[PDB]
């Protein structure tokens, strides 16, 4: 029945995350995290903005988690051994609800994908997902998948695209099908945005188009987040203040704030407020070309407070 938020790089930080489960999104996976800066992160409690946060030694804040996204995140993690791979997941396992190993150059060594995703598997008690492209052969691609299952996986995720197919050529719903027949585990459907999805109705046809247990959606949610919403999409202003505010409310860096509104104004960028936009040096110029001033300072204040 599920709807998800696909994980997306610069996208999928805390703030888009929380705006899609508002919309309706059952389950957010986070961008894509690679094993070797988080292996150097230290857990801290910022009680300040009520989230638990994964620090770099350089001060950066690399990962954001909170309460009320804390049932329904995917850690996604980019990785290539599986010792590291476990460490990062001891790391997360607490604060989050699942564990997501990208594959999609990993994709070519079916054993390491083998090892690391058993380590895991043995390693965490979460559910351990993973996402992959399709091989250019179906009988490879349905190998693969069946090896990828019998090491305890709680799902897999299938962008139906092969590594090296642009995003332009239609996604293949019937290797997607193939592959969520034969498997016993539950399949994500992936790769259908534009094409398939423009609307939330299209999100169950793609389900059916492809016999998947759920659907996942990426660049449909990243151009209008409330894609997830049932009644119909909201007016782009009214979703991009929202967006807003969860950005202040929980410090994003203002240049992740500005690459999201870019992506969600995209032809509108040219519009005074999109010119606005793009040329906000701070989260404050940022509110000031979104009429939210008033709120910037107002939060601002109760957060610096301590
Ligand atoms: C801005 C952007 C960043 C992405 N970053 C990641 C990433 O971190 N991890 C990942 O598994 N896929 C990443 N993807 C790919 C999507 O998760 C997904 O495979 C694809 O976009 C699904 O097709 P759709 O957009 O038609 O739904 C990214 C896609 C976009 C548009
Ligand atoms: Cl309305």
């Amino acid at each position: 029945h599920h709807l998800i938020l696909a994980p997306m790089v610069r996208v999928g930080t805390l703030p888009m995350r929380l705006l899609a489960l508002d919309y309706g999104a059952d389950i957010v996976y986070c961008e894509e995290l690679i094993d070797l800066k988080m292996i150097q992160c230290k857990r801290v409690v910022n009680e300040v903005l009520s989230t638990v946060d994964f620090v770099a030694p350089d001060d950066r804040v690399v990962f954001r988690t909170c309460e009320r996204e804390q049932n329904r995140v995917v850690f996604q993690m980019g990785t290539s051994d599986a010792e590291r791979a476990l460490a990062v997941a001891r790391l997360v396992e607490n604060d989050v609800a699942g564990i997501d190993v990208n594959m999609g150059a990993l994709l070519s060594d079916p054993d390491k994908i083998e090892k690391i995703l058993s380590t895991l598997v043995k390693g965490t008690r979460r559910p351990v997902t993973c996402k992959i492209r399709i091989l250019p052969s179906l009988e490879d691609t349905l190998s693969l998948v069946k090896r990828i299952e019998r090491t305890g996986i709680a799902a897999i995720a299938v962008h139906g695209r092969k590594r090296e197919e642009r995003p332009q050529h239609p996604v293949s719903c019937e290797v997607i099908k193939a592959i969520a027949d034969t498997l016993s585990i539950p399949v994500i459907a992936n790769g259908g945005s534009h094409d398939h999805i423009q609307q939330y109705s299209d999100i169950e046809d793609f389900r059916q188009a492809t016999a998947a247990s759920s659907v996942m959606v990426a660049r449909a949610a990243m151009w209008n987040p409330s894609i997830f919403l049932k009644e119909g999409l909201r007016p782009l202003e009214e979703v991009m203040q929202k967006y807003i505010r969860y950005a202040v409310q929980y410090d994003n860096h203002y240049t992740n704030t500005k690459y999201c509104l870019c992506q969600m104004l995209r032809e509108q960028l040219e519009s005074p407020q999109g010119r606005l936009l793009h040329a906000a040096q701070s989260s404050r110029e940022i509110c000031e070309a979104f009429g939210l001033g008033a709120f910037y300072e107002e939060t601002t204040q109760e957060l610096d407070a301590q």
